[PDB]
DNA sequence: CATCTG
DNA sequence: CAGATG
């Protein structure tokens, strides 16, 4: 956790690069286990060979740890951190919409900067365009003081279109967090579930309302159960308009809300622990359900949940207010 | 994983 | 349809 930190970091830099710049998914994946393992390793890695000793740890990495241990740096790391091409690729990727794949193409075409991109808005697709449009806004965190206002709007409008809708804002916003990255809404209706054959309108109706009043301003992607957009809190009395924020809305069958709700609320660590304990108590959990574990190895069957409570209960545990869902 | 693009 | 992005 700090004993082998640099090593784990340098490896992460390397891993990252394999995958992003080169296309070395193999290698990329290589650095990953490696860091994962040295990550757990209880002692102070004093050398290559010592490391090699571990699994995932081959000769080449060993080589690497050596240099880095021997001198405060790595040539390869040093060489990559310069290389304009590599840098471009890490940068373009910042744009919502450009993945690495794209980043390569553009660079090989000479697009390497923000301006580059504007000049060539023709080559970017819609998502990518919105992305470029709101680069800044997009990178800005979201303060809860704003989140609360957003939440206020969305919930009220869903209310109006249908009294029967159930919306919940998950994320860290939910776990207490002072600021967040994007707004994430979980949505269900009574009339939609596991079996119920669809109802797209269930989602599209709400999306519209939200644009009806202008809360939503753009659509990144809109399907029948998941919507990816851009919203914005009405600029008050002109002088201070707000940054544009990423937002998602997704339809969930009422019969799998809470697990999803639970699940999205996180944090990752909370999940895991809860997941393992579930396992203990003779259970299973994933994003949509909790099932009684058979002894034959495993087994299924959907346990029936009416709130985050039914879940906890199930695995017989202390109901956890979202704030204390941390670890 | 669900959506888009081409 | 494969293959990209979030
Ligand atoms: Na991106
Ligand atoms: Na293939």
């Amino acid at each position: 956790e700090t004993l082998n930190g640099g090593i784990t970091d340098m490896l992460t830099e390397l891993a990252n690069f394999e995958k992003n710049v080169s296309q070395a998914i193999h290698k990329y994946n290589a650095y990953r286990k490696a860091a994962s393992v040295i990550a757990k390793y209880p002692h102070k890695i004093k050398s290559g060979a010592e490391a090699k000793k571990l699994p995932g740890v081959g000769t080449k990495i060993a080589e690497k740890i050596d240099e880095f241990l021997a001198t405060g740096k790595l040539r390869k790391l040093e060489k990559i951190r310069q290389d304009d091409t590599s840098s471009s690729i890490n940068f373009l990727t910042r744009v919502s919409g450009i993945g690495p794949s794209a980043a390569r193409k553009f660079v090989d075409e000479g697009i390497k900067t923000l301006e580059d991109l504007r000049k060539n808005e023709d080559k970017l697709n819609h998502h990518q365009r919105i992305g470029l449009k709101y680069f800044g806004d997009f990178e800005k965190r979201i303060p809860r003081e704003e989140m609360l206002q957003m939440q206020d709007i969305v919930l009220n409008e869903v209310k109006k279109v249908d009294s029967e809708y159930i919306a919940t804002v998950c994320g860290s916003f939910r776990r207490g967090a002072e600021s967040s990255g994007d707004m994430d809404v979980l949505l269900t209706h009574p009339s939609f579930t596991s079996e119920s054959t669809k109802q797209p309108k269930l989602l599209h109706q709400v999306v519209e309302q939200l644009q009806k009043v202008h809360f939503i301003t753009d659509t990144l992607s809109k399907g029948e159960t998941k919507f990816m957009g851009v919203c914005q809190l009405p600029s008050k009395n002109d002088e201070k308009e707000y940054p544009h924020r990423r937002i998602d809305i997704r339809l969930i069958p009422k019969d799998q809300y809470y697990c999803g709700v639970l699940y999205f609320t996180g944090s990752d660590i909370f999940n895991k622990n809860m997941r393992a304990h579930a396992l203990e108590k003779g259970f299973t959990i994933n994003e949509y359900t909790i099932r009684p574990l058979g002894v034959t190895g495993v087994a299924g069957e959907p346990l029936p949940v009416d709130s985050e409570k039914d879940i906890f209960d199930y695995i017989q545990w202390k109901y956890r207010e979202p704030k204390d869902r941390s670890e």
